[PDB]
RNA sequence: GAGGGAGAGGUGAAGAAUACGACCACCUAGGUACCAUUGCACUCCGGUACCUAAAACAUACCCUC
RNA sequence: GAGGGAGAGGUGAAGAAUACGACCACCUAGGUACCAUUGCACUCCGGUACCUAAAACAUACCCUC
RNA sequence: GAGGGAGAGGUGAAGAAUACGACCACCUAGGUACCAUUGCACUCCGGUACCUAAAACAUACCCUC
RNA sequence: GAGGGAGAGGUGAAGAAUACGACCACCUAGGUACCAUUGCACUCCGGUACCUAAAACAUACCCUC
């Protein structure tokens, strides 16, 4: 994919409760720049995944490159740019 | 919060015994500067949490920024400045 | 061993499914340069092990040195140069 | 303690078999310099502990400082200088 | 008589031909399994169930003669 | 007659008033729990036990009338 | 009469000498164990089993007198 | 007679018409589950329970004829 304000994370530990996952993702990622939102759902299709929306695409890029494969509750994070803009970025 | 000599850590693994937790927190954090004390309680309200008191606010700041989200017994540490001075700092 | 386009990893967590292992190994290693392939088998003789084939021996060398002992699904990765060229490198 | 060619590690995961522990400790530590030996015993008194003997005290010092608190099979390593020279260093 | 065995987390009560372990009452520290808890403190203190807390001798107690 | 229900991992055999799922035989991929394995490859392939592999109709099969 | 005890996730129905908890019907949030899921979203929503959702009084209900 | 089957961690004892596996005694390495242990070493060595330690033939042993 191509750089995007939003990174898509998967291979996340699915036992982690939604709000803990968000707070923890925030703690991994805030070092890279300002975060607008972190979206998590534990539904069947969306579990093990998160979207982290940065204010700036440069934050997204550094995040993705630095945290690629990083240990997070016992599994390595796999990180991609989101395939499309998040609503709050497009709008 | 605002910088403080003391950092507040949570999202800690609650199976870890108090003295092990302290010794381990000391090993994460001593690289950042001198530590006056580490307070841990496994009570219901205080489990999963620690206070690490640095001699210098600059140590606290580097600690917090470097170790934010860091893997510690299988969970990411979440770090904040303490909301108030610890007794040994105020007094 | 002597430098090789291919690194041999072992001490891998054997519960991890083959395609997850590959995707995760790719996420640990792609930072070091271009990867031609990652070979994994869960057979008795080959479980807990992977071969990661880099385009360039310099990528292999940096990978091996940086990721040596690195946490990966709860175990430290142990990394060596492959003892021989992978087919796609020799051919 | 005072710098020593040998570092003493504890808080090690005690489920890990002796030879795996050695190979893994070797993989954490060889980046710091040449290692003469790694001693591990799983006896009651000596389990959860290792001695890593470096050729040079400077290797020991960098190791200790860099790897202090580092994640190793799910627990943070706690590192000290050995209190005395190992036999192979004294002799 | 012999010879073996087992009992002390702490305080008490009982008993005292007994410094001494069971029974009974009360109180503590530490842990384990499960459940609940994401929580900002600077005497301690969630729940349910289980476990552990130096030890020889002697009395009493158990086995063999 | 009505009305309900359940059966297809793949190939075969049986049966065919039947494209069609059970029984029987054979073969595959993927997984789970436990045990074993630290192992250098570039067709696949450790063990023990369990599970899963699109699905409507029709025949046959099960229930009510 | 006395004295004890237990019941409210939410809506309803029943009942109302009763604001009030069981039974019955319906609906929600959160979790746990196991199984399945590697998945690109920007109302929610996999399965199987289990659990939890402030609480005093009163009626009714249970025990002792 | 035929044909099938199963037994060797190591040392010993028994037995020897037998190099040879069961029974019995003793000793080792490695592991697993649970419990305990945070511990500074440079012969080994916590507990409780379970498991594993190359293997063909022959004797003996088990099944069919
Ligand atoms: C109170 N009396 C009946 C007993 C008694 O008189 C004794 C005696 N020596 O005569 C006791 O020692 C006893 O009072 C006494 O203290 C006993 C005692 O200490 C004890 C302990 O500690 C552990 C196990 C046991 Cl079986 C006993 C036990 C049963 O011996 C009791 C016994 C009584
Ligand atoms: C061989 N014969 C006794 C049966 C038969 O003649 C049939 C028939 N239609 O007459 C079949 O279909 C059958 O040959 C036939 O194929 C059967 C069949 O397919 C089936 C399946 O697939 C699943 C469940 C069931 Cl209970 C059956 C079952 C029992 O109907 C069998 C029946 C036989
Ligand atoms: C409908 N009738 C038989 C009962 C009745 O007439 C009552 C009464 N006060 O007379 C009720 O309160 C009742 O209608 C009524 O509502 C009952 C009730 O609320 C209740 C609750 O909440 C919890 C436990 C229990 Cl045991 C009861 C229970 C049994 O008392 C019922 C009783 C009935
Ligand atoms: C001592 N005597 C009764 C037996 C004997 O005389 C033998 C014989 N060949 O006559 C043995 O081989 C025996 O002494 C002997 O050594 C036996 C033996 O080795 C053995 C093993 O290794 C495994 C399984 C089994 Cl069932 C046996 C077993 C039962 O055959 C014994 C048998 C005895
Ligand atoms: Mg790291
Ligand atoms: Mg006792
Ligand atoms: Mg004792
Ligand atoms: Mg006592
Ligand atoms: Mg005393
Ligand atoms: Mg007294
Ligand atoms: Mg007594
Ligand atoms: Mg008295
Ligand atoms: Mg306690
Ligand atoms: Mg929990
Ligand atoms: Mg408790
Ligand atoms: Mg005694
Ligand atoms: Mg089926
Ligand atoms: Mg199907
Ligand atoms: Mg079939
Ligand atoms: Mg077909
Ligand atoms: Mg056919
Ligand atoms: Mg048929
Ligand atoms: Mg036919
Ligand atoms: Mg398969
Ligand atoms: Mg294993
Ligand atoms: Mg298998
Ligand atoms: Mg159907
Ligand atoms: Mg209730
Ligand atoms: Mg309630
Ligand atoms: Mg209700
Ligand atoms: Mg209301
Ligand atoms: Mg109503
Ligand atoms: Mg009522
Ligand atoms: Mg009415
Ligand atoms: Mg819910
Ligand atoms: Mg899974
Ligand atoms: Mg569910
Ligand atoms: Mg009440
Ligand atoms: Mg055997
Ligand atoms: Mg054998
Ligand atoms: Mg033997
Ligand atoms: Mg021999
Ligand atoms: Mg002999
Ligand atoms: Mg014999
Ligand atoms: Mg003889
Ligand atoms: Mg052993
Ligand atoms: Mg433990
Ligand atoms: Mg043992
Ligand atoms: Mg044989």
């Amino acid at each position: 994919t191509r750089p995007n304000h939003t990174i898509y994370i998967n291979n996340l530990n699915e036992k982690i409760k939604k709000d803990e996952l968000k707070k923890s993702l925030h703690a991994i990622f805030s070092r890279f720049g300002q975060i607008l939102d972190i979206l998590v759902s534990r539904s069947l299709k969306m579990r093990g995944q998160a979207f982290v929306i940065f204010k700036e695409v440069s934050s997204a890029t550094n995040a993705l490159r630095s945290m690629q494969g990083f240990p997070f509750y016992d599994k390595p994070m796999r990180i991609q740019y989101a395939k499309t803009d998040s609503d709050i970025i497009a709008k």
